[PDB]
Parts: C-alpha cells; sequence; structure tokens
C-alpha cells in the first residue's frame, strides 16, 4: 500500500512551518523551546514517475553528487489532522489551501491532482511544485509569521526551497 513518512519542514532561511489557526500554515523562526510548535507532515508517495539526473550547477563541465536531482510526486498531509495541502484556483490565481478529508479513504496511491506536488530535491534542498499548476511552488515570505502560500515567482524575495527533517 501507499508509502508515507513523517517529517518537519523549514524554509531555506530557517523558518519553521507551524499551524496558524486550523485554516493555514505560517512560517517563523522558532527558538529551541517552542520547536515543538513545528507542524508534522505526512508525506505520501503518490502515482506518477520519478525522474533523476544531474545539472551542472558549478559549471565545471562535470557532475558531482551535489548536482544530482530527484523529482518525485508526493502529497502532503498534516499528521493526524485529516487535512491535506491542495492547490485550487481562487479569485483566478493558483492558491494553497488546507483541505479536510475522509480518513477512511486517505491517503491513497491515486491522489486527486489538486493534492499532488512534485518534490524536487537537489543537494538536500527541496522545492514542492504544484502538479495542477506547474511553475507554482509552495512558498514563504521573507518576513516573520506570514502564511505559507503558492507563488509563481522564483529568485525574488519569496522563498521557494526548504529542508526536511525526518520524524519518527
Ligand atoms: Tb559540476
Amino acid at each position: 500500500p501507499v508509502r508515507s513518512l513523517n517529517c518537519t519542514l523549514r524554509d531555506s532561511q530557517q523558518k519553521s512551518l507551524v499551524m496558524s489557526g486550523p485554516y493555514e500554515l505560517k512560517a517563523l523562526h522558532l527558538q529551541g523551546q517552542d520547536m515543538e510548535q513545528q507542524v508534522v507532515f505526512s508525506m505520501s508517495f503518490v502515482q506518477g514517475e520519478e525522474s533523476n539526473g544531474y545539472i551542472d550547477t558549478n559549471n565545471d563541465g562535470w557532475i558531482e553528487g551535489d548536482e544530482l536531482y530527484d523529482k518525485i510526486p508526493v502529497a502532503l498531509g498534516l499528521k493526524e489532522k485529516n487535512l491535506y495541502l491542495s492547490c485550487v484556483l481562487k479569485d483566478d490565481k493558483p492558491t494553497l489551501q488546507l483541505e479536510s478529508v475522509d480518513p477512511k479513504n486517505y491517503p491513497k496511491k491515486k491522489m486527486e491532482k489538486r493534492f499532488v506536488f512534485n518534490k524536487i530535491e537537489i543537494n538536500n534542498k527541496l522545492e514542492f511544485e504544484s502538479a495542477q499548476f506547474p511553475n507554482w511552488y509552495i512558498s514563504t515570505s521573507q518576513a516573520e509569521n506570514m502564511p505559507v502560500f503558492l507563488g509563481g515567482t522564483k529568485g525574488g524575495q519569496d522563498i521557494t526551497d526548504f529542508t526536511m527533517q525526518f520524524v519518527s
């Protein structure tokens, strides 16, 4: 049956993802004490192909282990909340929502596309691209305590890559 793992996520500026009420996630730097606030995700490996390869990011004409990319589809649930991140059109732009779901039926191998993210990993850094809306990515703001959102801009001020910590 469908493979899954539990994990926390931090954006590339070390902001942890936490619940900001039941209806959204927010990102902020957590002092070691409040680290317990981190939302635990349940990442399941859904239907679709895994790709891998190398891109020559340091431009030396060769490949190195830190240039090996992986691309694999996943769904992101919130451990024991029967909620899934999902991408939907709201007021005409791709939007990130937390969607409640029937525990009986989830998770499954064949996720509806709104739930599917292409997890792209290179040198232990992660992007989560929307399968429904390509070129849109799970993103955080530079500022503190702002919502996690779906953003179609890379390299600007918004953060679009993360690291993952595996949880027991
Ligand atoms: Tb190289």
